[PDB]
């Protein structure tokens, strides 16, 4: 069985990509700081039973990877995709920000994203798929985070840091996925649905399984420019 | 005359770059967090008189604008250089970075230049020239950095930074660039003063190294 693991599963786009994963018939286990408190995660569940393992973990912890090795136990990760985003300060302000903002922004989207898939790299699947959920708002080529410039340097920070990782192989043991999931309702009047957004990164990620690239991609797969 | 200042100028790059300046008959303004205590600028001073004017001031602290703003006056800026940079930890590894290191490697390397530059735009010469000491550690085509990923993440902060402020402009009014310094601090000034003079009128955003060769994103 395809394990799936998806940090940050509680709601919106975490919540359907494991719906997404449930529904093709893999063993699915959705990291959250509330499983219980989550409706939607819990609907999930009483569909899909124990197919659908909640794990209690938050990203931001020092004890998260150990949390999900236990959970895991002896099981490879066949898909692990790592779903965590906040705006930072709503001014979107250089000359406002703070060192505990700026340590919270750049730890949330990029830092701890990398430093939790690393952690479990040794027990990712050779020829599986890492993957992180970025932004077209990192993208230097297009351009296109003035109204919000520091959320989109600190997904510009964590398509780095894994362009970094990429270099430290000889040859990548498996694919490293950078995502940008469409402007999402319930994410960031939206007619883009969670349902169509996780449908197409679930077959952007599918298509990167065996080839152990690196890539940029949106929700129809299509190469976004660094 | 072209008035130069170059925000972080003690040594290195950045007193190679005021001294270059300097030799092209600028009047500088070099600002350095104890100017007093750096013998280059001294000796800088001592050779250029009036020509150079030394400025206390931190990039990393609020008032830093404001003692620029002493100096400089109603004179307005024709090239601004912010010369900042840290390695961050000397492990490199997000396994360790916590979030002291994180604020103070992100507030140095990305967000304190942007801010410096941004307050003092409105004194930047139409058709000036705006640049930041970035690295080719910042590139995502070239991944360089895989030896140093929080260095080279945290100039890539800095080039969307500066990416995103060209981006709330109608049409840019100076250029704005991100310059890979590469090897003698002489050489690497002479390039990038050319590549700095190169810019004044274009009124564009450009990643260019010290032989102003451009550097993919």
């Amino acid at each position: 069985m395809h394990n799936v693991l998806i940090v940050g599963a509680s709601r919106g786009i975490g919540l359907g990509l494991a719906d997404a994963f449930l529904q093709r018939g893999a063993q699915v286990f959705a990291v959250a700081r509330r499983p219980q408190g989550s409706p939607g995660l819990q609907a999930l569940a009483e569909r899909a039973g124990e197919r659908l393992q909640a794990v209690t973990g938050d990203l931001n912890q020092h004890d998260c990877a150990e949390r999900i090795g236990e959970m895991l136990g002896e099981r490879r990760i066949d898909r692990l995709i790592v779903n965590a985003g906040i705006y930072g300060p709503q001014q979107q302000d250089v000359a406002e920000i703070d060192a505990e903002q700026t340590a919270q922004l750049f730890l949330t989207n990029a830092i701890a994203p990398l430093r939790l898939a690393r952690a479990l790299s040794g027990r990712v699947s050779r020829g599986g798929v890492v993957a992180f959920m970025s932004s077209q708002m990192a993208s230097l080529a297009l351009g296109l985070s003035a109204t919000m410039p520091l959320y989109g340097a600190s997904k510009a920070a964590l398509n780095s840091l894994v362009r970094s990782w990429e270099g430290e192989f000889e040859e990548l043991p498996f694919s490293l996925l950078l995502l940008h999931p469409g402007w999402v309702r319930t994410e960031m009047s939206a007619p883009l649905s969670v349902e169509e957004s996780a449908a197409g990164l679930v077959a952007a990620v599918e298509d990167a399984a065996g080839v152990n690239a690196c890539r940029f991609v949106d929700y129809r797969n299509q190469p976004l420019p660094w």
